[PDB]
């Protein structure tokens, strides 16, 4: 099975071109830097429209065959922040451990980490994980959860992915 | 106008069996650390799920509270339905609150994992479940209060700020 | 008033189940009986088993092992949620936390805990190392939780794990 990783930036302003997407860039740069195995990327930038988020996640998993989808944006307390809701809506099983750890890690930086509603779940053979917005926060987040990602994908029947032990160790 | 609701959910407190030291502890905490004008909507009710839901809704919808702090009814016993009532009236929950509150509470109380305290949003009002003991109330508040004012900003609620020497309310600055 | 504890191994020798039984026998100092069940990874059968133990055998505590991962057939958490009327988020939170110390993949665990009548049900992992850290972390609050839901009296050896009360 070929590894295809989805990167979805959820932001009205970003989708309107009001500002450049440094978040999606940070995610792709991180993946290219740590993943040893071969893989393709399916990048998407969309406004925070609930239906568009769900339709986009489903397209990447079902039609593009992504084994992993990383989202960035729309995970705070504000009413328009519906990325977690969209994620739950397309997944059959949620993984509470992801949200717990990502908040734990963020707490080391700022107390507002408890306002994050980022989560993760499974849709078929695809793992979907909600990431933060800031490039630095994205890096710290992935260093924390990436070690468990390749194995999780193995368990749901997704493509094989491995990372550079000197960068981040994919625990198996 | 900043209006903060304080709801004590206790059958015995509502009947006049015990003095509400919990509610009093919360009000004293608020007055001690908040450095902006605010009014309090204090309520003491028995642990009746329907009444809890009606009270939270009234304080949020009619009294215009931007923050509601509850105390009591968050344990494993069948009658403790504060979390259930809170989830029922909120449109969006915030798992980080319950997570951190249980985390800072166990280093002292091993039964902290039995607490079902949570927090959520109803319109422009943040609702947070606190423990009963005045000691635990201060610990929980010192842990989550730093994020409360900003969370309220984000949901369109009233402006609240705290004495940085007591509690630092973190807010991103340009 | 009799203390009965259920131990359910969920998987299509039972090291994991043995570990739990040994733990219970080692730390509990009060009289109690164990109802042991080994069943396949079928949600309905898991649900019926938990109900049989809680309702018919009168268990005050049920500890499960297996079926808590991300795979499609790991449905223990779903079955547990289905039979309980009140869930305890604090359990899964702490168990994943202590487990994460050696197992990075601990965040893939969907273990939880809930209450069905006067019975507390807790999902444990499959590996002995994880089962131990998990029990050492939550057992201190189990006897008291059982008291609060009206279950049987259980107490532990203070030199192994102190049950708060």
């Amino acid at each position: 099975k070929k590894a295809v990783i989805g990167v979805v930036t959820i932001s009205d302003r970003a989708s309107k071109g009001i500002y450049e997407d440094i978040s999606g860039k940070a995610i792709i740069d991180y993946l290219k830097d740590v993943i040893i195995t071969p893989f393709e990327v399916e990048y998407r930038v969309i406004p925070d429209e609930r239906d568009l988020i769900e339709k986009t996640l489903i397209e990447l998993a079902d039609e593009k065959g992504c084994s992993l989808i990383l989202t960035t944006g729309g995970t705070g307390p504000a009413p328009r922040d519906v990325t977690p809701e969209a994620t739950e809506a397309v997944c059959e099983k949620m993984l509470p451990g992801f949200g717990e750890l990502m908040r734990q890690v963020s707490l080391k930086q700022v107390p507002t980490a408890i306002l994050s509603r980022q989560t993760a779940g499974i849709r078929g053979s695809c793992l979907i994980v909600n990431l933060p917005g800031k490039p630095q926060s994205i890096k710290v987040c992935l260093d924390a959860v990436m070690p468990a990602i390749p194995y999780c994908i193995d368990l749901i029947g997704g493509a094989y992915i491995d990372t550079d032990p000197n960068k981040v160790k994919a625990f198996r």
